């Protein structure tokens, strides 16, 4: 089976996107062919799960891209293995951390590193961030940044591909629940609609 790792943070865990996505691997006929690996396996009751959903994830509800980077990623992906790996994070570097997009893209560079030390063939969908209710720019910022990074990154052994789930991209506030930072069933709709084609390209990809 190839193996998919959703890593995150609040917006992975607590989220229905991923119910989603499986759906669409599904519908491609894909679902027997696939593993979403992690260490977590939580999903919100208020999630309309599908038959077979497959519940393992990377999501951690709070953590920064800055503390994974350094102590976590490479134990996730020394234990799994994954063939391919979708992330967003940052929200929490920002809101919580109070870090820049410098230190940002340089904590996606430690764990880009990590995954590829795991596994030289890894396949990655990084995708930009969704915007909080109050467009806080340095999301934004690292949002600009993150084309340059992939262009710094991607290679034929191990591409790096963009699910763009940025304000450029469509996403709204009405895609918001009332904190302003976790998206609602439309947001979910919108991020499952940009993850998962990429997400299906890369799986029919994997050798
Ligand atoms: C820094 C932000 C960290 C994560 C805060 C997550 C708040 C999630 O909030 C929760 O969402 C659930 C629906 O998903 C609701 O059922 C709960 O009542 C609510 O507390
Ligand atoms: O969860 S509903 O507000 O789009
Ligand atoms: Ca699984």
């Amino acid at each position: 089976m190839v193996k998919v790792m959703l890593l995150g943070d609040s917006i992975t865990e607590i989220t229905c996107w991923r119910p989603l996505v499986w759906e669409q691997i599904t519908s491609a006929g894909l679902a027997g062919s696939v593993d979403f690996v992690g260490s977590m396996n939580d999903l919100q009751p208020n999630c309309s799960r599908p038959q077979g959903f497959d519940p393992d994830h990377e999501g951690h509800s709070g953590w920064q891209a800055y503390d994974i980077a350094r102590n976590n990623i490479a134990g996730w992906v020394q234990n799994t293995k994954p063939d391919i790996v979708q992330f967003m994070l940052g929200t929490n570097d920002v809101n919580i951390g109070h870090r820049n997009a410098d230190s940002i893209i340089g904590s996606y560079t430690i764990m880009l590193n990590a995954m590829r030390a795991a596994n030289p063939r890894v396949k990655v969908i990084v995708d930009k961030i969704i915007p909080t209710s109050w467009s806080d720019a340095t999301i934004e910022a690292v949002n600009t940044a993150i084309p340059g990074w992939v262009q710094q990154q991607t290679t034929a052994e191990s591409p790096v591909v963009i699910a763009d789930c940025s304000r450029a991209a469509g996403f709204t506030n009405d895609m918001l629940r009332d904190d302003g930072v976790h998206p609602n069933s439309k947001g979910d709709q919108f991020i499952a609609g940009q993850i998962g084609p990429k997400l299906i390209q890369l799986i029919k990809d994997v050798s």
